[PDB]
């Protein structure tokens, strides 16, 4: 694995991470308090079916509950002790060690923007009235005030104010702690319209300046004010300018709303197709998460966006042979039986050398998505749910297959 920041010094970790999303919503019901036992156990699999880093649930405690039903996933932490509904503090430790020492970079789930201040027993206490939350300032709507420079979660009255120094600290203190004891590669930012981009960059420079790092901005156009420029912005733009400001890669979520709302041919329109390397090279892609996808369990998880079963052996087959840094949801990968084709992409994209700033060309007059990778060892020729013929018709040069599944609805050809 190569470290090293962009061209731009966005914390991509040499753009040539391939990433597990460690969990599911469910996995505090499912498996209750053995979760970092479970990912202990799997490391050395994980591993071998070519993972570089894993994303980790939120470490700190959360026993909020709450009625559909749910509680306790990370979301709503009370306090930074780590010994919560995934495991203890013990068993945390084991796990990264476990993790680290196969070769998988521990990244963190982070959440800035808020914590259960109701919460009746816990280690932090912050008192109103001194600037630490959102509310102790006027809170006309969801927007920026004068205590929290982002946006504010449902009702705001759990927001913190992330920019107040001893609240700054407290976070930088804590991502330092996460690194040390608890082997942190780096982290993936909750909710980052919640609170400025540059705190994120701040926090990184500050305690991990050299990980990796992703930021969850799930924001469309039509949340902001009609006066600011997003409001008729792009999906790919609003999240460019936050990798901008935060020197972070961001979840690709143009193309997660291309794969819901598009064709197979729109798929392009992602921020890991853009033509510029500087925009493809800081998408961090995905097929779901834990808050679009199903989980196995109650409810089938929270399925807020989820991607349809017809389309899910493409969209792995689009991420893993494109460019931007893709990420593997745990459950397409150990629940519901797209290991073993999973496993043959991740092959496929390491021999070809594919990176997050690999070229990637898009060719018409054809049906679905024909795309050529320029890898640094391989040309791929990806063709999905297309009327292509053999990669000769796109490409120059001598190709072989590699992949063809879904009665050739995912093909791909190498160099
Ligand atoms: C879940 C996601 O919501 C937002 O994304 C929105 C997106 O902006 C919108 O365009 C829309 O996107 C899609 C949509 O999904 C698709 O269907 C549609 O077709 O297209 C849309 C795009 O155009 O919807 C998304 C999901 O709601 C955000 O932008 C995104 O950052 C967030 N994901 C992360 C954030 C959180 C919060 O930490 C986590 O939420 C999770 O943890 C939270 C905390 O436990 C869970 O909240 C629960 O617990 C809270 C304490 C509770 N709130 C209490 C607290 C307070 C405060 O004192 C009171 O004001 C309330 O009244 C009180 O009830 C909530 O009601 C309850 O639901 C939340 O449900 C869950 O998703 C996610 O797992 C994480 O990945
Ligand atoms: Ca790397
Ligand atoms: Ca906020």
């Amino acid at each position: 694995d190569q470290a090293g920041k962009s061209p731009a010094g966005v914390r991509y970790h040499g753009g040539d991470e391939i990433i597990l999303q460690g969990f599911h919503w469910n996995v505090v019901r499912e498996a209750p308090n053995d979760w970092y036992n479970i990912l202990r156990q799997q490391a050395s699999t994980i591993a071998a079916d070519g993972f570089s880093a894993i994303w980790m649930p939120v470490p700190w405690r959360d026993f909020s509950s709450w009625t559909k039903s749910g509680g306790g996933e990370g979301y709503f932490w009370h306090d930074f002790n780590k010994n919560g509904r995934y495991g203890s503090d013990a068993q945390l430790r084991q796990a990264a060690g476990a993790l680290g020492g196969a070769g998988v970079k521990v990244l963190y789930d982070v959440v800035p923007n808020h914590m259960n201040r109701g919460y009746p027993d816990k280690e932090i206490n912050l008192p109103a009235g001194q600037g630490f939350w959102r509310n102790d300032c006027a809170d006309p709507g969801n927007y920026p005030n004068d205590c929290d420079d982002g946006d504010r979660f449902i009702g705001g009255e759990s927001d913190l104010n992330t920019g107040h120094p001893q609240i700054y600290g407290m976070f930088r203190d804590e991502l330092a702690n996460l690194r040390s004891g608890y082997g942190a590669g780096g982290f993936r930012f909750d909710f980052v319209r919640g609170y400025a981009p540059e705190r994120v960059d701040s926090w990184m420079s500050d305690s991990a300046d050299s990980s990796f790092c992703v930021g969850e901005l799930w924001k469309g156009p039509s949340e902001y004010p009609s006066w600011d420029w997003r409001n008729t912005a792009s999906w790919q733009q609003i999240i460019k300018d936050w990798s901008d400001r935060a020197k972070c890669p961001v979840f690709d979520f143009a193309l997660k709303e291309r794969m819901q709302n598009g064709s197979v041919a729109d798929w392009k329109h992602g921020l890991n197709g853009n033509p510029d390397p500087r925009w493809r090279e800081v998408a961090v892609t995905f097929v779901d998460n834990h808050d679009t996808g199903y989980s196995p369990g109650q409810n089938g998880g929270q399925h807020h966006w989820a991607l349809q079963d017809g389309l899910i052996r493409q969209a792995y087959a689009y991420i893993l042979t494109s460019p931007g840094t893709p990420v593997v949801y745990w459950s397409h990968m150990y629940d519901w039986g797209y290991g073993d084709f999973i496993r043959q992409l991740i092959q496929v994209r390491r021999t070809a050398g594919v990176r997050a700033d690999s070229a990637i060309s898009f060719h018409s007059g054809y049906s679905g998505l024909v795309a050529t990778v320029s890898g640094s060892q391989q040309t791929l020729v990806v063709a999905l749910n297309s009327d292509l013929a053999n990669p000769g018709q796109v490409a120059s040069g001598s190709f072989s297959e590699a992949v063809n599944a879904s009665n050739g609805q995912v093909r791909v050809w190498r160099s």
